[PDB]
């Protein structure tokens, strides 16, 4: 591989910081007028992280249609993802309305609810079978049916019911529970095993709505997930897999949501995950 020796070169020169700065400078800037309306102030977890108007997900019920979520439609890779912030105590109803309305089958969570003793996401799913959640604003019920708890991630079977129609769906909740408190994983092996399990589930199939991916702001770890998955798809489809340019792919993604990949260490980690995943995509 070359991005393999190309990885070596960037490591060698200590230019991750510079390459990452270049991405920030080159990234698209589109308007986020709706996210910034006064009435949406309490629907944003971070004032500095907003969906662009052109790609935001719109809620369908008769109220206010806004949720901080973006559709990332990766044209060449042929896969779409919704990236969204960790829901707030007042937007869990909206979050599950989005999953229903967009026909998602999987939700991918990349943080723990509390990290370093600080809350990063509301408890937006039920931890106990007998204590289901009812979101009275959006008329949805959510029940934990089972979970498969593993050392580095947990997969939950959730039943989401539209209480208006009594229709139900099974939603798979893929929760990577072991991202470090500071920095990125030393090795991408667990992250890749996690991604491959999400893939294996069918949750990323074009038969279903886009997978919902989140972390706390929905741009950093979430960025890393969608970037690695898309690069690996492009290296599998493209006539010559060495032509896939991770910085170009990330700029393409950032036409859909700002800020994806939040640090130079995250950008390095994405490269490393894609290089290692490729060996596995053998
Ligand atoms: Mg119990």
């Amino acid at each position: 591989h070359e991005m393999e020796k190309e990885f070596e070169q960037i490591d060698k020169s200590g230019s991750w910081a510079a390459i990452y700065q270049d991405i920030r400078h080159e990234a698209s800037d589109f308007p986020c007028r709706v996210a910034k309306l006064p009435k949406n102030k309490n629907r944003n977890r971070y004032r500095d992280v907003s969906p662009f108007d052109h790609s935001r997900i719109k809620l369908h019920q008769e109220d206010n249609d806004y949720i901080n979520a973006s559709l990332i439609k990766m044209e060449e890779a042929q896969r779409s993802y919704i990236l969204t912030q960790g829901p707030l105590p007042n937007t869990c109803g909206h979050f599950w309305e989005m999953v229903w309305e967009q026909k998602s089958r999987g939700v991918v969570m990349l943080n723990r609810v509390m990290e370093k003793g600080s809350l990063k996401c509301a408890q937006y799913w039920p931890q106990k079978e007998e204590k289901e959640m009812i979101f009275e604003d959006t008329n949805l019920k959510l029940t934990l049916i089972s979970e498969d708890i593993k050392s580095y991630y947990t997969v939950r079977q959730l039943e989401l019911e539209n209480l208006t129609t009594q229709e139900t769906r099974e939603i798979l909740h893929f929760h990577y529970t072991t991202w470090p408190d500071f920095g990125v994983p030393e090795s991408p092996a667990s992250f890749l095993n996690f991604l491959f399990k999400v893939r294996e589930s069918g949750s990323l199939s074009p038969e279903h709505g886009p997978v919902v991916v989140h972390c706390s702001a929905g741009i950093g770890r979430s960025g890393t997930f969608c970037l690695a998955d898309t690069c690996l798809l492009l290296m599998d489809k493209r006539k010559d897999p060495s032509s896939v340019d991770i910085k170009k792919v990330l700029l393409e993604m950032r036409k859909f949501r700002m800020g994806l990949i939040q640090t130079a260490d995250q950008l390095r980690f994405s490269y490393l995950a894609v290089i290692e995943g490729a060996k596995f995509i053998m």
